[PDB]
């Protein structure tokens, strides 16, 4: 009932070639791959750039789909798979972003879930944030949202901004935090309209590509799960925490 | 063809008394009714709390609303006045915030204007930012737009974060910071719509009145102003600027 593809291309700047680095084992694209079997999708392709990275997939028997070296974030990555697989409009496709390696099934099942049943063109999940240090660092991507649950932005920086704590100081937060996950659920027709979109000023300052979808006035649904173990791995920090966690 | 309100309660907490606080021989709430009667309004009201207040608004001619000390923003105190001057629901107000006494006439017509023109319930206007202490001051409300110009989000952090220059230093910004100014244009009607919300926890949090809109999931329009002089007084170093500049 849904497809999971993995982007994964090999030059991350915050750390070089990450699909390959080992985590006990086996490189952290497998990691992933294996995430996105558990979730019981039909289909699990891993989208690449780099021959290194598609041998490794390979060989622990899962699809590959070779992709071009200019796209700029995984969603437009997805849609060179997109195409190429000629998927039906309708089809329900879910990124898990090849920085997830701890992400759990139930969530990869539940962002397909809530996509399919709504009318929302794209669907995420986010976790709260218990710790000062998260709620304050630049690769913790935080989100705000409104009252049914869509989002009204995306940010490296630490909203929403609690005005009369932080003017006291920036040691503890409160219990309104959200770090938002790796993950995306779109239909294929979706895809296909993001990538014809021209790129919004916005995703290229942030970084986040995400804000496309944002900037051109549709609605993105975030859900909230209260408990989630680990984090993404965008950092030489993140590959330690999560060495030892897994 | 438009009423300014202008909200001045007298306890501020980051600047005490800041109504009646002398800029240059007159207090600042006079300089706010002097730049109301540039813009040529058919009406001009400062709401407030406080005899002294309304004391000093009375000696420069102006016409006082008392209203509730229970009040929690400007917007809510303008529905007092609203239903003591018992305005049409299509009556066009600006709220011409206390704390703005350089704010150009121009730009007080221009959001009245603005609102009229547009099938919207709510316009605001913004300034290009061009200093990097404005940019990383949370009482400098930023805000992020959509393509067609209405509001994402506003925050007191400094948004959007440039990930790749801030990761750097913080000595600098690029061309994409905008600051909200403390004007408000909105019908009668509307204000009316915003009273019969509960408060939103997000307007607490940030102390932004105006996130109670976004997060009951109605639009914000934000007109950008290229140029605009002085600044809104907020803290003591604002007071010392204005009057400095003023
Ligand atoms: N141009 C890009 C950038 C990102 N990705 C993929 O999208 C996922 C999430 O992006 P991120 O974690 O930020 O990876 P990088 O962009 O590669 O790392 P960095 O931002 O540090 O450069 C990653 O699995 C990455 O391989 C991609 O396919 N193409
Ligand atoms: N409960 C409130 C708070 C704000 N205001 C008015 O709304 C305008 C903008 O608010 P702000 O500049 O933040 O004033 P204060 O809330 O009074 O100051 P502070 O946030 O420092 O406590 C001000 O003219 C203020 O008098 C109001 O009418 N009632
Ligand atoms: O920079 C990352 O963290 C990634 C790429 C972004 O474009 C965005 O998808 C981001 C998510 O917000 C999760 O952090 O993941
Ligand atoms: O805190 C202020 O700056 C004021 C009160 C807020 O509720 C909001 O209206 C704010 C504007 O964002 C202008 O700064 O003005
Ligand atoms: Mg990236
Ligand atoms: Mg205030």
């Amino acid at each position: 009932s849904f497809v999971v593809i993995i982007p994964a291309r090999y030059a991350s700047t915050r750390l070089p070639g990450k699909p390959l680095v080992d985590i006990n084992g086996k490189p952290m694209i497998v990691h992933v791959l294996e995430r996105a079997r558990e979730s019981g999708a039909e289909r699990i392709i891993v989208a690449t750039d780099h021959e290194d990275v598609a041998r490794a997939v390979e060989a622990a028997g899962g699809e590959v789909c070779m992709t071009r070296a200019d796209h700029q974030s995984g969603t437009e990555r997805l849609a060179e798979v997109v195409e190429k697989c000629a998927f039906s409009d309708d089809t329900v496709i879910v990124n898990v972003q090849g920085d997830e390696p701890m992400i759990p099934a139930t969530i990869i099942r539940q962002v397909a879930d809530n996509l399919a049943q709504r009318q929302v063109g794209m669907a995420t999940l986010a976790v709260p944030i218990h710790n000062a240090e998260e709620a304050f660092n630049p690769n913790a991507v935080k989100v705000v949202l409104d009252a049914e649950g869509y989002a009204l932005y995306f940010s490296r920086a630490t909203i929403p901004w609690d005005r009369d704590r932080f003017a006291e100081g920036l040691e503890t937060v409160g219990d309104n935090f959200l770090r938002h996950l790796g993950i995306y659920g779109y239909r294929a027709g979706f895809i296909r309209r993001y990538v014809n979109w021209q790129p919004s000023p916005l995703e290229h300052i942030e970084m986040l590509e995400q804000l496309r979808v944002l900037w051109y006035g549709e609605k993105i649904h975030v859900a909230v799960a209260q408990e989630v173990p680990g984090t993404g791995v965008d950092t030489p920090e993140d590959l330690e925490r999560v060495r030892a966690e897994m």
